[PDB]
């Protein structure tokens, strides 16, 4: 539980966001890039692995699940891949609804940066520090501190 | 103590690494930018305190200390920006001594990756993992689970 992570890729401005979401807590880091490919999917892996324990990706779709460069640094990290094949059908409803929420905070704020990706690191921040209670930012070093102890 | 953390900015091929350090548990984020600029130390700062409770920052130099940018961003994201004289003169060696050990973890990995971006994110994973028992990763999140409970 403590180290798995979903990978989404969702799209705005011509541009597409990448996140990563803990699964457990809700906590995201995002990134916008100009398109999806295996060299941008395996370099955004290695920067996530090397700041939380994750011990478990499932990819966004196959030709990341396939991509010998996300294999690479999936090997690299000690990631252990897997498919994000919605076994649960609650989850293709919850990557939705995470998009629709985070675009809607980046519209809030998207009259306050120049780049969009000012704007989803600001949504990024506006997500993790949200209660709406703990906030994801909060719930995830719960998580990660009661494994470690 | 939770929420400090110290700016550090240090140069190898003609690039800058931007490096915060979390200051009780020597956990570290960087990043490679062509230059050191209020507008990257900006972003920077806006995707660390996203990431992680950041209440106060050390900033690394008087240029990031009067930059407007930077003001506006530690506004934005809740952060006193603070300068960050080595009052405890401990402090210059303790930054050098992080910079001449990442450096050694860069030059161990550079071959591994095309991009000096891949070899620092590469040093930023082996950093935060070595034990030394617990690691910098496992510090901090007991330091700021320790802080919220
Ligand atoms: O509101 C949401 O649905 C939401 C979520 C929901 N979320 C959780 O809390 C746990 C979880 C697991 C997965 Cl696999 C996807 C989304 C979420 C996460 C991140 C977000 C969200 O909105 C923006 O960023
Ligand atoms: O070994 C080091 O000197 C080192 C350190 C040392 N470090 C700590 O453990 C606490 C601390 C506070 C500060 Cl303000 C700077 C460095 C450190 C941190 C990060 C690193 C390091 O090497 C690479 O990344």
């Amino acid at each position: 539980s403590p180290g798995i992570w979903q990978l989404d890729c969702t799209h705005l401005e011509g541009k597409v966001i990448l996140v990563a979401v803990h699964v457990a807590s809700g906590y995201i880091e995002a990134e916008v890039i100009p398109a999806e490919t295996g060299q941008e999917t395996a370099y955004f892996l290695l920067k996530l692995a090397g700041r939380w324990p994750v011990k478990t990706v499932h990819t966004d779709n196959g030709s990341n699940f396939t991509s010998t460069t996300v294999k690479a640094a999936c090997w690299w990290a000690g990631i252990k891949q897997e498919d994000g094949i919605p076994y649960n059908p609650q989850s293709q409803g919850v990557i939705e609804s995470m998009n629709k929420e985070l675009k809607k905070i980046i519209g809030q704020v998207r009259d306050q940066a120049e780049h969009l990706k000012t704007a989803v690191q600001m949504a990024v921040f506006i997500h993790n520090h949200k209660r709406k209670g703990y906030s994801a930012g909060e719930r995830i070093v719960d998580i990660i501190a009661t494994d470690i102890q």
